[PDB]
């Protein structure tokens, strides 16, 4: 699923994303826009041969099984595909665990990249929220 940009700041306030761990939802939106540009069947493979999943690009080598990451683990306790569902819930839950793992939302290289510190209310501007 493709989701528009308030739809899913509706779906992860629906969730209880907003303000989690400090993090206002336009940076949730706005790390999801530029990992997986809203859809949540993006995949990409890592050079570590690991793989990273979902609207939020959640990565094999630490948080979910995808059988073919040697030597990772599941902290999420979920198969990664699970992490490609229109439903976000699965995402959402994970995301909670690794933003509160010590470095808050540094944990997505694109959020520390291309949103922290930049004006991401923009991200939830003009939503009916
Ligand atoms: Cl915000
Ligand atoms: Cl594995
Ligand atoms: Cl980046």
């Amino acid at each position: 699923k493709v989701f528009g940009r308030c739809e899913l700041a509706a779906a992860m306030k629906r969730h209880g994303l907003d303000n989690y761990r400090g993090y206002s939802l336009g940076n949730w939106v706005c790390a999801a826009k530029f990992e997986s540009n809203f859809n949540t069947q993006a995949t990409n493979r890592n050079t570590d041969g690991s793989t990273d999943y979902g609207i939020l690009q959640i990565n094999s080598r630490w948080w979910c099984n995808d059988g073919r990451t040697p030597g990772s683990r599941n902290l999420c306790n979920i198969p990664c595909s699970a992490l490609l569902s229109s439903d976000i819930t699965a995402s959402v839950n994970c995301a909670k665990k690794i933003v509160s793992d010590g470095n808050g939302m540094n944990a997505w290289v694109a959020w520390r990249n291309r949103c922290k510190g930049t004006d991401v209310q923009a991200w939830i501007r003009g939503c009916r929220l």
